[PDB]
């Protein structure tokens, strides 16, 4: 346990880590406090320990610039490794150096503007359902829990987009790609491997891994049953294999659902919990598609509010939390010095909420992203897809399904505050980012 | 025990593995036969897993070459990492890619011809110690086990041209450096390791190491000791650190010591058992140092006999026995496809015994490499020194050092076979190339 003396020899402040513990049972309080507490009490630069593993965080502007933009090919290219993947270990978000260089070319063109506007009429088909499934419930009289139909919405997307199967989720493949989706509290399993990484081998030869070794089965199976963006990886650097065609299915679903629900829920409860906000966002929905007309592609970049309701609310509500980067060699950003095996780490929930660079950093105001202060939100301060040649690959298609589904969902129906809502909404604990209560609000239509 | 796929998907031919063991039951007749074997058996190019490690035997001198010369920097830069090594992986014969490149740039004016000649008066002193030492047991009437006053010659050459002390080990630090300097039977560990290589972070994390946590505490203070080749470490790329400071010197104190007077005692037995080749080379010793002449750096390269007996008993005993690269990355080397992560091995015992390049490979003829037949020995086929970036560093280094020691032996001795000398020698089965039974020669003295 001896690490633990490399961030006193750089001069990097930070909390006194345990033997072999390091510093994680400062993450009871949950890993997002522990990240502001350290930048108001050690300021710019700080690290700790994640059992043996040095992490160094870094909040100044130009050095994030450095990490993400800069030095990315160079010095900062991979992720840290994590628990037992498996044969997700070629998955794009977990490849490294040029294998991930490799599929992130293979993957870049499935993405695109052109590919993002052929999906719209798939994906709006979709919102039509989630409206249609909205109405039993808030005909229903009594709340509605939004990860629910916001799940059952962000798997019938993602599962039509990726491949080409369309099911309705919240009616009901579904069973194996819902229940056999979840994460059902792996924190201390967790936190057990960042206490014994090195037990990651055994459990690696052992064939055990967090995702059950039945669902990828059965997604194997699937694909391959299958043949007669799925389509963008047959028709093909090097040309991607069966098994390897699972393992980026996987990450996009996982991607797919979690992250768009999530968003989506927090979204709701700020439209809830400030309805002047609520109205003002309908009113431009009604003024840009007149009389509950189809969203389009086009239509949904003209709503400029809109897209400042989404920002605000991925300020509060960074679902990745934080950004990180392994230091391949020995360098010096920004006028520091870098040892080899660091884990560089980009605390992107507490850069949106310091009071250095937001006036009221707990409050949810819209009018911080309009086009007037926008110019003054520094582009590496407010990273909710992080920045660089590894950014998010699906920014554009996560902010129009979110969109296209605000929409269908706005122009029907209004949401306010329930006797059984949370106020204010307190956050879990764990490694996920989700409220510690589940998200319930009274729906009501608007016709 | 899947990886076990790998060679029969590529085409390529070898012994079928069992689960988990892989091909390591192979090795019970020893690693030096079943190169032998898997040569006559497969023809040019065979692969087998040590466990669930692939690795590839290949014997055509163009792809040796395209490995070790063409290809180092790029893709075959790294030795296969074995078990727990602790801070030895700092070491040179250890390091990776650019932690080894800088450690050989920084070694590399350590084993210059000026430094060697300036080591030529140092290390023949010694030779005068063994002499002496050599006449007791000569004297003695019986039988000497050779091992034993190589092995003290060699340690004491060593520890004073690395640092700059000067002990008499055979009438003795010493016991610091000799018996805690031996490998006693590590063969059945580093079997456990091959098989369960998973193993090996639970050892580094509780500080297991093959080498005794007390030798390294006895050099660390020792080497502080010394402060008022050890110099031109701490004269100073990268400075060089105080911990890794001791590791390069183990690694010369087990390269000085154990490959020194294994290589010794395997040319006096070829000595012993071909008598008119130690008459010869006597007589060219004689007539190049008349009247036992004392040797110097100029007059040991003139001796053009004494090079052709250590080159082809450098021939029959190569005691690197393999040469080994690590495949970085997926190549395509001289027609042949090469995935990532197999370990390319080039077994030197084997191809020096081809009968394919080599007339009556199991005869001890100096004549090979004679200046008329030398021209037709191909350097990829004979390569005691390994090739290419990582070959060895101190080739001339234990070039000279056994001629000075067979000079000043040869000089005053002859060596006869004794009753209890195996005839003919026996190599043992273990991980080193070491004789069955040691080494054991009548002396005689000259004079
Ligand atoms: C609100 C929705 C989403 C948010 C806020 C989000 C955010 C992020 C962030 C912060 C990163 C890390 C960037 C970095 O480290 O610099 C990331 C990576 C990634 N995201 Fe997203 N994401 C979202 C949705 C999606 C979706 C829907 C997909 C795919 C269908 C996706 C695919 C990926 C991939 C593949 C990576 C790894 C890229 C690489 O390693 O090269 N994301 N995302
Ligand atoms: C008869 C004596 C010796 C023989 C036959 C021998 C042979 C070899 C061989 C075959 C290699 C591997 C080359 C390759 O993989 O291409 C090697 C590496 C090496 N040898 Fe030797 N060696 C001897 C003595 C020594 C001595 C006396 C020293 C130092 C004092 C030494 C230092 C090294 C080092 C440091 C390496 C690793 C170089 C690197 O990784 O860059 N060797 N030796």
């Amino acid at each position: 346990t001896h690490s633990h003396g490399l961030f006193k020899k750089l001069g990097i402040p930070g909390p006194t880590p345990l033997p072999f513990l390091g510093n994680i049972l400062s993450y009871h309080k949950g890993f997002c406090m522990f990240d502001m507490e350290c930048h108001k009490k050690y300021g710019k630069v700080w690290g700790f320990y994640d059992g043996q593993q040095p992490v160094l965080a870094i909040t100044d502007p130009d050095m994030i610039k450095t990490v993400l933009v800069k030095e990315c090919y160079s010095v900062f290219t991979n992720r840290r490794p994590f628990g037992p993947v498996g044969f997700m270990k070629s998955a794009i978000s977990i490849a490294e150096d040029e294998e991930w260089k490799r599929l992130r070319s293979l993957l870049s063109p499935t993405f695109t503007s052109g590919k993002l506007k052929e999906m719209v009429p798939i994906i709006a088909q979709y919102g039509d359902v989630l409206v249609r499934n909205l109405r039993r419930e808030a005909e229903t009289g009594k709340p509605v829990t939004l990860k629910d139909v916001f799940g059952a919405y962000s798997m019938d997307v993602i599962t039509s987009t990726s491949f080409g199967v369309n099911i309705d989720s919240l009616n009901n493949f579904v069973e194996n790609t819902k229940k056999l989706l979840r994460f059902d509290f792996l924190d201390p399993f967790f936190l057990s491997i960042t206490v014994f990484p090195f037990l990651i081998p055994i459990l690696e030869v052992l064939n055990i891994c967090v995702f059950p070794r039945e669902v990828t089965n059965f997604l194997r199976k699937s694909v391959k049953r299958m043949k007669e963006f799925l389509q963008l990886m047959i028709d093909s650097h090097k040309a991607l294999s069966d098994l390897e065609l699972v393992a980026q299915s996987i990450i996009f679903i996982f991607a797919g659902y979690e992250t768009t629900s999530s968003v989506l829920s927090f979204i709701m409860y700020e439209l809830a919990t400030h309805p002047d906000v609520q109205q003002k966002l309908q009113e431009e929905i009604d003024a840009v598609l007149p009389n509950k007309a189809p969203p389009t592609y086009d239509t949904v970049l003209q709503m400029e509010y809109l897209d400042m309701v989404v920002n605000e609310t991925l300020r509060l509500f960074p679902i990745a939390m934080r950004l990180e980067r392994v230091c391949k060699k020995d360098v010096e950003i920004n006028g520091m010095f870098i040892p080899k095996g660091v884990v560089v780490m980009i605390p992107s929930y507490a850069l949106h909420r310091d009071p250095k660079y937001w006036t009221e950093p707990e409050k949810f105001l819209p009018e911080r992203f309009s086009k007037k202060n926008k110019d003054n939100i520094d582009p590496y301060i407010y990273t909710p897809f992080g920045s660089g040649p590894r950014n998010c690959i699906g920014m554009r298609f996560a902010l129009m399904n979110m969109k296209l589904a605000l929409i269908r969902v706005l122009q029907n129906f209004s949401f306010k505050p329930c006797k059984e809502t949370q106020i204010p909404l307190k956050l879990s604990l764990g490694g996920l980012l989700q409220p510690e209560k589940p998200v319930v609000l009274k729906v009501e239509s608007r016709d």
